[PDB]
Formats: structure tokens, sequence, C-alpha cells
């Protein structure tokens, strides 16, 4: 019967509860046949030229094994307002905020989720494979690293999770009979097709749910292919799913990059940063640094699992294995290592294409050879005099991290590596200087509470996380707090950076990129024991900044904190997290408002 329909692998090869789960499904969304991936090159060559055959993807013969996706421009990224977690009870989710809708997360009841889903998976995959990805988010085998098996009727998604996590026939191996995440994601479009498809791109925007029941331990998602929604171990498992089973086990599920600097006398420390949208994540995590003598390796780029080790260190891993990156404004300047990882064995996705072949986009900075042409990612031959962009803004590289050519050593050791510093940041075009540090764990927490960041829209985003939170974000900062009782914590220091301080011209202040590694610097002389006092914080005191062979920077309002400023912060932070986290506010964070209240009142 069922096996009748298996095109790769057997029924009978795989763990008892990995079969089971296998036939819910199957029967359930009755797909033509079942293909058990084995993450072998060879299977992905295969997939990859089926995938052409059909018009998904196209080779980018500029490069060695790169390709191209174009989507359907109505799935063009992850979408929140799609996105719920669902549980018996809101509050375990999201607080109640005192006014208006919460904006820390979208809880669905199992009773509405239940008629969600009976109108979108019966027979979804008609006429498709459903394919079966056993991937490893962390370390292959190691006992710190879960397993999930996402079931999908999309080649693109394989292929993009062989990359982005450890697939294959080896997880399936290690995880013998233990639990897994049941993963579900369908793009929705049986056949035979009930609606156009545009460039060949299935996708369901009206249906389109993307689905996380943490106690079922299942994550189902339904009519988009993009990234975010499809990549099912990535922001569903590895953030949300987790940053709730983290809670309750001890560790933390985080939006973080890691990275290991290194001074010019050999000292090293990991440090980790969340940064909302838009702030230069991969360009911090994989930074060339201008600094003669120092170091930056790549651990990760996105997100972090982090737990207390014995002796109390905070130790991180990278759940992930590559690097899906948003691509424009990615070039040899901005981002040299990045553009190095991407030269080969890597899918695009709605970039735009040379007619020599390569990719293009938005501030790759890269003149054209006389001749060369650019198709855009609508495939309409593009110029600059057509306004609009030849890559679509949230275009990404989905690459490899092994490819990196300063990954880290460590990068996937199962022991995971010691943070010393985390980071917090956002866009703000004024009043916030370019680095201030924490006065104590609860000031730090309660910085990471309040970042915010313009998007001509200025939002709050805290920890990073607003659109990730796997439960409610007022347990969250308790859990964050709480870790100031762990017995013999050595707590990591906190920092707030801004690359983006504007003058009244709208130009930035400070030149960023490379010369982060600056303000990298006096973090790494801090955490090793100088400040000026001020009342959000410390800022480096005159001239301890390193600006040796900078043009000239305009220090005085690049650190300029103004009283006016700052009364308005305060209050837009007040008014935020009194009215969204309400009732689950902790008290911690409380008195932490009111005492920037009060030392602002004080200037
Ligand atoms: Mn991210
Ligand atoms: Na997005």
């Amino acid at each position: 019967n069922l096996s009748a329909k298996v095109v790769q692998g057997s029924l009978d090869s795989l763990p008892q509860a990995v079969r089971e789960f296998l036939e819910n499904n199957a029967e359930l969304c009755q797909p033509d046949h079942i293909h058990i991936c084995d993450g072998s090159e060879e299977e992905n060559g295969r997939l990859l030229g089926q995938m052409e055959e059909e018009g998904i993807l196209r080779r980018l013969k500029k490069y060695d094994n790169c390709w191209l996706a174009l989507t359907d421009p109505r799935d063009v990224a992850r979408i929140e307002s799609k996105t719920v977690i669902v549980t018996q009870e809101q509050r375990d989710t999201v607080p109640i905020p005192k006014t208006g809708l919460s904006q820390l997360g979208r809880w669905m009841s199992e009773e509405d989720f239940e008629k969600a889903f009976n109108a979108r998976f019966p027979g979804c995959m008609k006429g498709r494979t459903m394919y079966v990805i056993p991937f490893s988010m962390g370390p292959l085998g190691s006992p710190l690293s879960k397993i999930g098996i996402e079931l999908t009727d999309s080649p693109y998604v394989v292929a993009s999770m062989r990359i982005m996590t450890r697939m294959g026939t080896p997880v399936l191996e290690a995880l013998g009979d233990g639990e897994f995440v049941k993963c579900l994601h369908s793009v929705g479009c049986p056949l035979p097709l009930q609606k156009p498809l545009v460039n060949n791109w299935p996708c369901n925007p009206e249906l389109t749910l993307i689905a996380h029941l943490p106690d079922r331990r299942e994550i189902i998602s339904f009519g988009s292919g993009y990234g975010g929604n499809s990549l099912l171990g990535k922001k569903c498992f590895a953030l949300r799913m987790a940053s709730r089973l983290a809670k309750e086990e001890g560790w933390l599920a985080e939006h973080m990059l890691v990275l290991g600097i290194t001074n010019p006398e050999g000292e090293k420390k990991y440090l980790a940063a969340a940064f909302p949208s838009a702030c230069g994540k991969t360009n911090l995590a994989m930074m060339n640094p201008s600094l003669p003598g120092w170091k930056v390796e790549c651990v990760g780029d996105d997100i972090a699992w982090m737990k207390f080790d014995a002796q109390g260190h905070l130790r991180a891993i990278n759940p992930e294995n590559g690097f899906f990156g948003v691509a424009p404004g990615t070039s040899v300047k901005t981002n040299p290592n990045a553009i190095k990882t991407i030269q080969k064995n890597t899918i695009f996705t709605n970039v735009a294409e040379t007619s020599d072949g390569g990719v293009y986009w938005e501030g790759i900075d890269e003149p054209l050879a006389s001749g060369v042409t650019i198709t855009s990612w609508k495939n309409k031959e593009w110029s600059s005099e057509d306004g609009e962009p030849c890559a679509h803004p949230n275009s990404r590289f989905c690459t490899p991290a092994s490819q990196c050519p300063i990954i880290d050593a460590a990068w996937e050791s199962p022991e995971g590596v010691p943070i010393e510093g985390i980071i917090f940041g956002g866009r703000r075009p004024a009043g916030v200087p370019l680095v201030y540090e924490a006065l104590s764990w609860q000031h730090g927490v309660f910085v990471g509470a309040a970042m915010r960041s313009e998007a001509k829209i200025i939002m709050h985003d805290p920890f990073a996380m607003r659109p990730f939170f796997g439960y409610n974000f007022g347990k969250y900062l308790a859990h964050w707090l709480s870790m100031a009782q762990h017995p013999a914590a050595k707590l990591p220091k906190i920092f707030h950076v801004n690359w983006f301080r504007k003058d009244k011209e709208g130009k930035f202040l400070w030149p960023g990129f490379g010369e982060n590694s600056r303000v990298l610097e006096w973090m790494f002389n801090r955490i090793d024991g100088s400040t000026k006092l001020t009342p959000i914080g410390y800022i480096p005191k005159e001239d301890a900044l390193n600006l040796k062979g900078l043009g000239h920077i305009n220090m005085m309002e690049l650190f300029s904190i103004s009283k006016e400023f700052w009364d308005k912060e305060v209050e837009d932070i007040e008014k935020y997290l009194v009215d969204q986290v309400n009732a689950d506010l902790p008290c911690e964070i409380e008195r932490e408002i009111l005492a920037l209240k009060q030392r602002i009142s004080q200037m």
C-alpha cells in the first residue's frame, strides 16, 4: 500500500515513531509519492536538475554550482500576520495587553486551529511528492542538539534545508527511537492546479498560516514556500518552539549571531548580538575588522542556544548549518567574507541575474562589463531608470556555513562557546549613542526589553525577538532576570550599540563595517575590567575609543545624550512595556523603568 508510493528509501528503516508520523500525514495529505531524503550529494544534484527542468531554479553559470529561485511576488517573506502559536490558555503564549492587540505574539485557540487545519491540509499534496527531511538543529549526534522531521511537498525546501540544517540518513541514525519535532509543510497547491502559477512557484497566500503547537511538539505550516515560513527548523523550531522549551529546561534560545574576536595579544572572547531588521547582522558576525592585529571569526549569524555550564559560564551553540542572509547591500566593501562564502554551492532567491549568469542586487557595488545586461527578479530587462529595484529587498542567499573563510574553529563544538558579552541594538537615527554598557544585569535586561529600531517608522523589537517569542514575553523577561540567581553564574556584560546615528542632513556619523571593530575593542577591554557614567549607562570616557586611522569623527554628537530626547524615550518605553506586558511585567523591570526616569530627571 503506502510502500507502493515510496520512490526513495524504505518505510522499514525509519524509526517507528518517524514512520507513524509519515503514515498519518501521507494519509491526510494524499501525496502521489514519498521520498525519504538521504542528504546525499547525489540526491541533491538529482533534485537540482529536477528543479531546473521544472523552471523552479535556474543555473547561475558564472559560479560553481549556484542556483536562483524566483518566487511569486505574493510570497516573498516570512509573514507575521499569518503566524500563530496555539495553546490551551492565551496567557501562556502572549500577555493580555492593557489596550490594543498584543504585538508580542498571536495566539490561536486549539478549537480555532483545528478548523483552520481541516480547511487546509486534507488532500493538499495531491499530484506531488511528499519529501521526508530528517534534520538536526545543532552538531550532529550531540546530546545538546534537537532533531526534527519535516514533511514537505517542496523540493526548494529540501535543498534549502540541506544547507541550513544537518539533514539526511545520518540524522535518522542518530535519532534512533528518540523523540523529534514534527514539522508539516505544504505549499497548498494540490494538482490539478486550481489557480495560475507565477514563475513556477506554488503558494496559496489566502490560506497561508504558520502554526506552532508546543504541547504537541508540532509546527504546521501552509501556503508559503518562503524561508522563514517553510524552513521549519530555523524560526519556527530553533527560535519559537525552542525558546519555550528552554524556559522550561534552564536554557535560552535567542535571536543572536555569535562571533569570536581575538586581540593582538592572542586573547579571544566570544560575543553574542541581537539586532533587529536591517541592522548588519551578518556583517558584524563575519566582519573583516579594520584594526591591525585583531581577528573576527563567525560562529553564527542568526540564532543561538545558550545554557550555563558547570562553572556557570553561558555557553552558546549555533543550531544552524548555514546562512540565510539578506543579499541586497552585500558587497566586497561591506562584507567581503560573505561574498567569498557565496561563491559556490549556494541558492539565491529573488535576486537579479546578469547576462553572463552572475547575480546582482542593489548595493553589490560591482560595475558590469561592457555588454553585460541585467534581468531583474521579476524576469524583466532592467535598468536603473525603471524606478524599482533589480532584486527584491528581502532577497536571500542560502549558503553553507563551512564555506565562510572565517568560520570559527569552534562553530560545531558540541560543548558550545563561552559568551562573555551580549550586544543589543537597532536603527536609531537620533538620540542613541554609538555604544553604551548596562549598569547591572537587571538594567541589561531592561535595555534589551527597551529595544527600538526605525524600519518612516520606529518600532519596538525587544531582544530582537518580537516576531519570535515562543511564550509570554513577561515570563521570558522573568526567565532572563532569574539568570542572576543562578549559582555562581558568570553573567555576560551587556551593551547596546547603534551604527546608524545621523547628523541633521541624515548622514551617518559613524562609518561602520570594519570600523565597528573599534567598538568591539572597547567592549572587549571593558569585559577585562574604562568608563564615563551617564543616565543611560556607561559610555567610553574621552579618548578611550580607538580612532587611529579614521577620518574625522564627530565624537560629541555621536555620544550626545540629551535630556529631552531621553525624557521622551523613557516615556515611550514605559508606555510600551506597561501596556503590552501589563500584569506580566516583572517588578525588576518596573524598577528599572523608574530608575532611568529618576536618572534622567537629574540632568
Ligand atoms: Mn533572523
Ligand atoms: Na522578512
